[PDB]
């Protein structure tokens, strides 16, 4: 996937029985559940912004963030590419409390609400529930229209 990206980060806390969602109050993919995170700042690793968003969006902070995947996306007509890196984590300290940018809410494994998520979840989320690790891509046109897309499991990410 040729050409400049921006580096975004993705974090779902993932325990036995329930995955936690923020549903995005403004911004970017308001109106939808999605996992914490956000843009990767000059002077920050990728953890160290993943970690960073998820305090800023959940209050949470973490131990150990592990690699589970990377999804890049192509927006038709804009310029960059998102590269997105993917982050689990089982243990969590704090309790998730709500921002300015996401109201946080703990869901069963069978409950997961796709249909308010956005479209490219359905197909990867399989995999992270299955601890598999992955490398996607999606073309999108607008927010709901998925154009090309490649899925593909990987030893490394
Ligand atoms: C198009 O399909 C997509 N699907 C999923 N599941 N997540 C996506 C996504 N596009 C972007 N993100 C994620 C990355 C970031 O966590 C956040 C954006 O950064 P903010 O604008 O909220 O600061 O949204």
């Amino acid at each position: 996937h040729m050409g400049a990206s921006r580096l975004y980060t993705l974090v779902l806390v993932l325990q036995p029985q329930r995955v936690l969602l923020g549903m995005k109050k403004r911004g970017f993919g308001a109106g939808r559940w999605n996992g914490f995170g956000g843009k990767v700042q000059e002077g920050e690793t990728i953890e160290d912004g993943a970690r960073r968003e998820l305090q800023e969006e959940s209050g949470l902070t973490v131990d150990a963030l592990h690699k589970v995947g990377q999804i890049v996306f192509e927006f038709v007509g804009e310029p960059e590419l998102m590269d997105v890196h993917v982050f689990c984590t089982d243990s969590i300290q704090g309790t998730p409390v709500e921002s300015d940018e996401m109201r946080p809410c703990w869901f069963q494994l069978d409950q997961i609400p796709f249909k308010d998520m956005w479209p490219d979840d359905s197909y990867w989320f399989p995999l992270l529930l299955q601890k598999k690790k992955f490398h996607g891509y999606f073309k999108f046109q607008g927010q709901d229209t998925i154009l090309d897309y490649t899925l593909r499991e990987v030893d490394t990410v």
